[PDB]
């Protein structure tokens, strides 16, 4: 399924940003991952973290969930992405236009430390905390969150995630401006 | 010590804050830090962690070395910062001029993970391994290097530094553009 992942994240990156008129260059400057790594993934020669994935939406002012609009499908069953095993999504609700979230349920693993680059501007994230404790980063510190605590915070800034125990399960609602 | 370190950056960074006729609100612009925080180590109310010192120092163009021009002597003695006890700086050479170059031994203690803003356009990282596993992050990766291993990378970037063993000892030298 890797090379599938690969496959399927290639093709739809590919159309939005073909949709959009934009370059390879173009999309490497919005974004802030190189050109080059842009064109291998297009190409199905590297498998993108999920990290980057975020960085490429959010320059490209897309979903999450836009990596998946040609196989609506996929999303929901797709929990274990190639380059982050010890962390798990589970699409509880897919990007939707009228109310601006997208909603996951992620489990962390071994105590998985998960850094993210900003999201696009004003987009804000809450976190629920379903098992476990865990911190998450934003405001230049660390929250700690134990089991039922919740938070809230402007993503468009450096953030991230981390099981405190060696599992921590959450929920994340993410809210882009409408 | 925890009080006089507070004393210490709050005194430095209003010196070059001052020095360089910038306005709170317009070093916030620059270095990425909220102006409120920025007030707050100014008057002493806050521990700023060393990740929010570079974010800083970045921001003004200063070595991490010019938060304790006032009083040199103190860098060389400087090992353990309050709000980074996982994480020990021993400075073998303060910032110099003439070779652009500062160089420390870092010490990182229960598999610490170290997450960097971007520093100064055009810094640029050298890593050495003295002791233990441990990994760097830049260009979206992780590149894991064990005792003895080395790599370069340009640090205006996210970047980070993890220990894969519970302790791992490194040699970093920073070199800022000429
Ligand atoms: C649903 S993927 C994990 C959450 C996402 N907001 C991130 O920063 O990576
Ligand atoms: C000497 S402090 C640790 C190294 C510094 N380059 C950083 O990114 O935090
Ligand atoms: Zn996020
Ligand atoms: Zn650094």
């Amino acid at each position: 399924t890797d090379v599938m992942f690969k496959s399927q994240i290639a093709n739809q990156l590919k159309n939005l940003r073909k949709s959009r008129g934009l370059s390879l260059d173009a999309t490497a400057q919005l974004t802030g991952v190189s050109k080059a790594m842009l064109g291998q993934i297009e190409r199905g020669e590297s498998s993108p973290t999920i990290a980057t994935l975020w960085k490429i939406a959010s320059g490209l002012e897309a979903s999450f969930s836009a990596f998946f609009a040609n196989d609506p499908q996929l999303l929901s069953s797709e929990r274990s992405f190639p380059d982050d095993l010890n962390m798990k999504i589970h699409t509880l609700f897919p990007y939707a236009a009228d109310t601006g979230l997208e909603i996951f349920e992620i489990t962390l693993l071994d105590h998985h430390q998960q850094m993210s680059s900003p999201h696009a501007l004003g987009v804000i994230e809450y976190i629920h905390v379903l098992e476990g404790i865990m911190k998450v980063f934003f405001d230049e510190q660390w929250h700690e969150l134990q089991q039922g605590e919740h938070i809230r915070f402007f993503s468009d800034q450096p953030h991230g995630y981390a099981a405190v125990t060696e599992k921590a399960v959450f929920q994340n609602i993410v809210a882009y401006p409408r």
